[PDB]
């Protein structure tokens, strides 16, 4: 929870490829490169991608809703998505993602295949 900090405080800075952040349990976690490929579709997933350049890296913070966590929650991924955005350094960007809108954008960053289990993972609840 709160990425900042264990995250936002040191992101891709040097690396070609994208970090996503799972949005489960209705909060938000750093999903490494061994489990970007399988995300629920239920919930809400913050991607970041860093490409390099003659200058440096340019980084793209995206923010998935997959709708199902509560109006609170897509402001949280897409909060965590505009905290990340200034702490890169301004050099980041942001796009916008669903359950129906990260169909070739998603799968744009993800070169294999995107798979899509369940959201609420305390099965706690009803």
């Amino acid at each position: 929870v709160e990425l900042s900090k264990k995250v936002t405080g040191k992101l891709d800075k040097t690396t070609p490829g994208i970090q996503i952040w799972r949005i489960e349990n209705m909060e938000m976690v750093p999903v490494p490169t061994k489990s970007y490929g399988n995300f629920y579709e239920g919930d809400c997933y913050v991607l970041l991608s860093t490409r390099k350049t003659g200058s440096g890296f340019s980084y793209n913070i995206h923010y998935w809703l997959g709708k199902n966590s509560s109006q609170d929650e897509q402001g949280a991924a897409a909060i965590y998505t505009t905290q990340m955005d200034e702490y890169l350094g301004s050099v980041a960007v942001q796009h916008r993602e669903v359950q129906g809108h990260e169909s070739e954008t998603f799968r744009a960053y993800f070169k294999q295949g995107l798979i899509y289990k369940q959201g609420g993972v305390a099965s706690g609840m009803k």
